[PDB]
């Protein structure tokens, strides 16, 4: 298995490991379009609905969570997925809370997990899967520089029924040189 | 859960649960170039070897594996891989021994479970995954009418650390009658 750390010190974020605790802040900031591209949505502007996304994020079969702490805030979460020692890889995903949405929250995050993965643990390739509506998300990977690979159409069912498509991106170890490059250029 | 048969009976060849008892066809049937582009192959033409290959898709969580029966003779094995009912979709992969390439066996088997997959279960997505580098498998598919999405680049690791990318392709539900007419010209 792979070990990854608990806490990353990041110049603008620091990482911690997500867990109960971080509920209230899921409370505080809560908008419909921060969760509507992301599967299991809370189901209601409420506190029930909102324990019940964070419990289905902790308890994802293999999935390490960290809540991302920006200045005294919660500011969102990122995960590593479905990590697969054995394959070299792994996915990562990331959710903010709308006030931070263009803070450095996001591309700090992500710089710190894309660095351990490929630098320490040596991943081979980094996948990243985004909903087809999610036009922020996609211009956000395409600025990361991870490479469109194609779209997995109706991968995935809403609890209404209706079906989304998923873009897959990713970023090769061979890659990660010129990723981690524009990254700094544009965090320091 | 979703439930299959476990028999299938068309006018080319029948299906029935793959077991430990069809070991005796994959001893009879070796050759290195049926399983190069698949994962886990059988690390040498030998029955342990083969046995664990056996073994390793009997014991995949979740997978519905059936041998395909081509007249007095097992042609090969067809999957049901990763299935999700709550998404509505599932993974297809089959393996047919040599002698039978070219065979009506491939198509037919496809045919069945496509079938009680769209027609039966619902289903809205099937997909399948292949070697870049499987040239025939692809030209398959693509006479089989499905979708290529995309190529999943490094996605699997083989034993001696060498990498390969998946190519990823799908029918979905509405494309089911255009797919089906193709075959069944194809094999009635």
């Amino acid at each position: 298995m792979w070990a990854f750390p608990e806490r990353f010190e990041g110049r603008h974020v620091r990482l911690e490991p997500l867990a109960l605790a971080h509920l209230p802040a899921f409370l505080r900031h809560y908008d419909p379009e921060v969760y509507r591209f992301l599967s299991r949505a809370p189901v209601a502007p409420t506190e029930e609905a909102l324990r019940a996304h964070l419990e289905g994020l902790l308890g994802e079969p293999g999935r390490v969570n960290w809540a991302i702490l920006f200045g005294k805030e919660v500011a969102g979460r990122i995960s590593v997925i479905a990590p697969e020692p054995e394959h070299a890889k792994l996915e990562l995903g990331t959710m903010l809370f709308k006030p931070f949405w263009g803070s450095p929250a996001n591309k700090e995050a992500k710089y710190l997990l894309l660095r351990h993965a490929f630098e320490v643990l040596r991943a081979e390739r980094v996948q990243f899967k985004v909903d087809l509506r999610n036009e922020r998300s996609q211009r956000a990977l395409e600025a990361l520089g991870a490479v469109r690979e194609g779209v997995l159409r109706k991968n995935r069912r809403l609890p209404d029924g209706a079906f989304r498509d998923d873009v897959v991106y990713s970023v090769l170890k061979e890659e990660w040189p010129g990723v981690k490059a524009r990254l700094e250029a544009r965090l320091y």
